[PDB]
């Protein structure tokens, strides 16, 4: 098992830790949010299919800067909604491929009431993602740590 982002950034077999650069809508209202969809940046393959099923799960999801500051979020990991930062980890997605398969992760964040003007800035960190993976076979327990970052400022209109 082993991931990589949109750009080719990889994590090998045993886990560790990527950066990921997202494009973000320049401009959001209150009232509306901002998507970011991992699931178009991160990618997982199973290595061994024939003999092993690999279970993954969101572990945890930190905001960070603005994001943090700024909005009020949800995280949707494979169709279902949970708060976002997160309380708790996430039930276990199947990996049985050796295709690269989309890590299904996407965070809406709405903005505050108080946000006005650049509520994310551009290259600061807005979070971490926690991608956990077991498997049916063996005690390999990992982690592989994405953390997020934004390409853009995000201005909330007053
Ligand atoms: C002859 C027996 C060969 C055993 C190969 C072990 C491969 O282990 C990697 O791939 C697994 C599947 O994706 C992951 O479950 C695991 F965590 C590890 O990444």
């Amino acid at each position: 098992f082993a991931c990589k982002t949109a750009n080719g950034t990889a994590i090998p077999i045993g886990g560790g830790s990527a950066n990921v650069y997202v494009n973000l809508a320049p401009v959001v209202n209150v009232g509306q949010n901002l998507v970011v969809d991992l699931s178009t940046q991160i990618f997982c393959h199973n290595d061994y299919p024939e003999t092993i099923t690999d279970y993954v799960t969101l572990q945890r999801g930190s905001a960070y800067g603005g994001v943090l500051s700024n909005f009020s979020g949800t995280v949707k990991y494979s169709g279902s909604s949970y708060p976002f930062p997160t309380t708790s980890e996430t039930p276990r997605v199947v990996y049985n491929s050796r295709t690269d398969k989309p890590w299904p992760v996407a965070l809406y964040l709405t903005p505050v009431s108080s946000a006005g003007g650049v509520a994310i800035k551009a290259g600061s960190l807005i979070a971490v993602l926690i991608l956990r993976q077991t498997n049916n076979y063996n005690s390999d327990d990992f982690q592989f740590v994405w953390n997020i970052y934004a390409n853009n400022d995000v201005v909330v209109p007053t």
